[PDB]
């Protein structure tokens, strides 16, 4: 093995995940992006992509693909997925969670201006009447720093970026949460993370225009992306 | 702790898999089914239901929601899900193919006439170019009767739940990979497998309009579902 590689377009998407877990961990990897489409037709030719599709990520001699098979090895090798069944399972009932509450903005950049404005409100009221209720309840039930195992955890890292994205939109949105506020402090404060959070780290910023442009021409894809 | 108890409608939906992998461990588990309207509001209001959605599983004393995080817990409990990080990487990267096929006919039963036609297809297409044949590899390549640790994994369980349903739709869509036709056999001959498959289990059939009624009553969704 060596250094991480990340294949993936020089945005978010659902590579941005995998980014947060491996700088959350203290680990440093390096970046492929898809920016031709000849780029993407030589890289299916090579046959390094198991089922056509990015993610991808080269790591510890593997070349895995499927956002969740990744951030699920990447949580297991540096320790941040507990320490039993039951915790692990806890861990990913939380991310899962906070994967569907993400999943509702990836197709947020291709959407119409129209939709932009119906897809921004749907995903506040998803996140302020069912997620951050529930893992409010969570923080407040065992009134412990992190989610799972008083310790930090995917899930904790998981949740933090939920926020921030929710917050990217309507930035008083974890108003009335005051566990969720006090735990958004505490985890953004943790070294790693705060370099990640940090400027000149590799931490994507809210995909623009272009980023639209570059995914529909190296995947000739998501030319009318329905809210 | 004592019998898992799957709360869900009476029908597949994403309740189908867990019950395919709790059948193949040979665990025995009862059922309660989402037939009314008052029955979902009176089970929220309850408040075990995290994030306010089924599927819903109560298991050695927690009450499990998110489909990914049931399963995989059920994985790890009865030892289908690999002996270290390298294989059950495989197993989720493999698991994570046939989820996502599988995922697409989801909504099948909710499709109008002209889109399930439509559908059909693209699901048919789907496996026949890109996921039978990264499967029909990595049997070839190692040339052993399992996915992954020459043994039985919840990847094979659910790679063969994910062929029956594509040989509900296209009876000879498996023509062509002899791997898979050999791996069908065997996998579907073992014991508790083998029992699923028999009559009179627990194993729920293609999804009829009573389903979508049952659905669309007690969660009052999914009125105009799109291909």
């Amino acid at each position: 093995a060596a250094k991480p590689v990340l294949y993936y377009f020089n945005g978010r998407g659902k590579m941005e995940s995998i980014r947060w877990l491996l700088a959350a961990a203290g680990v440093e990897f390096e970046e492929v992006f898809l920016e031709t489409r000849e780029q993407y037709e030589k890289l299916l030719q090579s046959g390094i992509l198991m089922f056509q599709q990015v993610p991808m990520v080269e790591i510890d001699g593997m070349k895995l693909v499927q956002t969740r098979a990744i951030l699920n090895y990447i949580a297991g090798k540096y320790n941040l997925y507990g320490k039993d069944l039951k915790e692990r399972a806890l861990i990913d009932m939380y991310v899962g969670g906070t994967d569907d509450l993400m999943g509702f903005l990836l197709s947020f950049p291709f959407l119409s201006a129209e939709d932009k404005v119906k897809q921004c409100a749907f995903v506040v009221e998803k996140a302020t009447s069912r997620y951050f209720p529930a893992y409010e309840k969570v923080l407040k039930d065992h009134g412990q720093d992190f989610l799972v195992g008083n310790r930090l955890s995917w899930a904790d890292i998981h949740l933090l970026e939920a926020i921030l994205m929710v917050e990217e939109k309507k930035s008083d949105a974890l108003s009335g949460f005051p566990l969720l506020q006090a735990f958004k402090k505490r985890i953004s404060s943790i070294p790693t993370i705060k370099k990640f959070l940090a400027p000149g780290s590799k931490r994507k910023p809210i995909s623009d225009d272009k980023y639209v442009e570059t995914v529909r021409r190296v995947l000739r894809m998501y030319y009318d992306v329905k809210p």
